[PDB]
């Protein structure tokens, strides 16, 4: 119905895991773009996106959203930027940082290395243990955090001392847990597409991590695919 947009998650949906897009796929998308506009979003960076979809990616898609739209492109122009310290404000960053630093120093573990706090543009990857832990170190701490649940213990107190700062927490993997402003997941990019006159906004990607929010957000018509061949089968089924 009316003007529409197709937004695709990058790795997995448009390419084989850890690989650049296919010629067939690429030619398919440019062909699809003829009638309906297209866009891509992913948690990775533009450089990584370039590796997967090509260095001229901003010319192949109408919208390009690396870092979940925290980096946006449309028609080839750098729409804008946004980082956690600008949105949340420095003094807000240091309050979270300070706290985690002093809290982390009070946790006896079998091993400690470095990068107890990693700083991403739109997310603070913490960890009571660090981040550069080895292969054996990581598994060790992981099996240890199994029964201990050290992470949930901290990811709960933080929610308290900082209750109300529009911050969302997230425990993932075996050693670290991400921190970030509310809505700063793939849904963030939607803000670059809800004002260009689209009656329908399709999304193609992973619908479950638990649950991918962009896939459920009311503005999108979710279509989770299992690989690039599916993205085409559905796009073929839906369009053309």
């Amino acid at each position: 119905p009316g003007p529409a947009l197709c937004l695709f998650d990058v790795d997995g949906t448009l390419t084989a895991p850890r690989q650049k897009i296919t010629k067939e796929m690429d030619d398919f998308l440019q062909k699809l773009r003829q009638k309906i506009k297209i866009g891509v979003v992913g948690g990775s960076d533009f450089e990584k996106v370039q590796e997967q979809l090509g260095n001229d990616v901003v010319e192949k898609y109408d919208y390009v959203f690396p870092e979940n739209g925290l980096v946006a492109y449309k028609d080839g122009k750098l729409l804008c930027r946004q980082n956690i310290q600008s949105h949340l404000g420095e003094a807000l960053i240091q309050d979270l940082i300070n706290y985690c630093l002093s809290y982390i120093a009070k946790i006896k573990l079998p091993k400690k290395r470095g990068t107890f706090i990693e700083f991403r543009n739109g997310m603070l990857n913490v960890s009571p243990i660090g981040r550069s832990c080895s292969q054996e170190e990581r598994i060790e701490f992981y099996e240890l955090d199994k029964k201990e649940n050290i992470r949930q213990k901290f990811v709960a107190d933080l929610r308290k001392e900082f209750a109300g700062k529009g911050l969302t927490f997230s425990i993932g993997g075996q050693i670290s847990f991400d921190v970030f402003p509310d809505g700063w997941d793939k849904r963030y990019c939607l803000r670059h597409v809800e004002n260009d006159g689209y009656k329908t906004i399709y999304f193609f990607g992973d619908k479950t991590m638990n649950d991918h929010e962009i896939f459920t957000d009311p503005r999108t018509m979710g279509y989770s695919v299992t690989a690039p061949e599916d993205t085409r089968r559905i796009c073929e089924l839906l369009f053309s």
